[PDB]
């Protein structure tokens, strides 16, 4: 029998660990759910369900399901483009675009381009950890309660709104080299913004956030810890790569993306994976001493990517590199996206141009618009 995983969804505020994720693996590989006796006794493979993208979950004694039986493919956007909400925008206004690019690279690796900016808060694909994260809290943190955390510029950003939205305050922690739309919009969102002109790094805020938190008493919502992130991108961007790809009949061979956090992308490997070992994930490593905004070198701190049984192949990419890519997207395709997601492209186009990627499609996530970065757009220009 089915019923509507909406009822169960308790099982988030009480499974811990990675163990059910191994049951999210083995319906991903299988293609199918076994029918659960009695769903309350079964508290992780019901998460393991919900994080996959099922909307549905088989009940009682009876027989296994797909994923098309549980939800996993349901189309969520009305046709018409008409929301009653912002949030309901956010949530039902998905997935956004995969669009084939022009731009031509070697070895028959063609691209296509997962556009972030398309969420409706941030104009990034922060939107939805944020609006994971704050949807937990919104049970047992009482309203008009303030939440915090360090940020580049964009998790900032839809904190703030989606805190204003559920009813908390918010309060957002910069480096002095993060962009000013990151200083700037969450103050006109309603939140209150720090700025610390001695931090080398957001990851460098993280102690002071905490010191503050024990002090003031304030929920740090922590974006670098918090599985809520990882599970955003399982039920969302990653799932929809699964479902935009078989749709759209790609040859899915891989994936390219950068990593803050590394939320989006441990999600993505990690769910296309489980249903094809072989996809690859080529991911980013910004040049030592070059800043690309938003982004990190792997070895300096990353909860999912290093802890679940993932395969990447990480490429080098200077801030120059990046840009260069920014600057042909944009004369090839007409689109401007943000120097992470030139990143991806030019890592993409690196292990494209070495011959270690089979032909096929590929898709990069770009984590933002480049309308952003202006000043970095300006120099890339000379």
């Amino acid at each position: 029998a089915l019923a509507d995983i909406s009822g169960y969804l308790d099982v988030l505020d009480s499974v811990r660990g990675f163990s059910y994720l191994e049951n999210a693996r083995e319906v991903l590989r299988s293609g199918e759910a076994r029918c659960l006796g009695n769903p309350r006794s079964e508290p992780e493979y019901v998460k393991a369900l919900y994080v996959i993208g099922a909307s549905r979950i088989p009940v009682g004694d009876g027989c296994s399901h797909t994923l098309e039986e549980l939800g996993v493919f349901d189309i969520s956007v009305p046709g018409e483009m008409v929301f009653p909400s912002p949030l309901d925008f956010f949530e039902r206004g998905k997935p956004t675009p995969l669009v084939r690019s022009r731009l031509q690279l070697p070895n028959g690796v063609r691209v296509w381009l997962k556009l972030e900016w398309y969420n409706p808060f941030s104009l990034s694909v922060k939107d939805r950890p944020a609006v994971e994260i704050i949807s937990r809290l919104s049970r047992r943190v009482e309203k008009g309660s303030l939440v915090a955390d360090a940020t580049s510029s964009n998790f900032g950003v839809a904190l703030s709104a989606v805190a204003r939205l559920y009813g908390y305050r918010a309060r957002v922690y910069l480096p002095g080299a993060a962009e000013e739309f990151g200083k700037l919009l969450p103050r006109l969102l309603g939140a209150q913004v720090i700025v610390d002109p001695e931090a080398p790094s957001t990851v460098h805020l993280l102690p002071r956030v905490m010191k503050d938190s024990k002090n003031e008493g304030f929920v740090h919502v922590n974006q670098f810890y918090n599985d809520a992130n990882f599970e955003a991108h399982m039920r969302g961007t990653a799932r929809e790569i699964f479902v935009q790809s078989r749709r759209g009949g790609l040859a899915l061979r891989g994936v390219a993306g950068s990593l803050g956090t590394s939320g989006h992308m441990s999600a993505a490997a990690f769910y296309l994976q489980s249903v094809d070992p072989s996809i690859r994930a080529v991911l980013v490593q910004p040049a030592q001493g070059d800043s690309i905004p938003g982004i990190r070198r792997v070895e300096t701190g990353m909860l999912w990517i290093n802890m679940l049984d993932i395969s990447y192949t990480l490429a080098e990419v200077t801030l120059e590199e990046a840009m260069e890519a920014v600057v042909e997207v944009a004369r090839s395709d007409g689109l401007v996206i943000g120097p992470s997601g030139g990143a991806a492209v030019k890592a993409l186009a690196k292990k494209a141009a070495e011959g270690d990627l089979e032909p096929g499609d590929y898709v990069v996530v770009v984590p933002d618009t480049g309308f952003k970065y202006l000043s970095l757009v300006q120099n890339a220009l000379e």
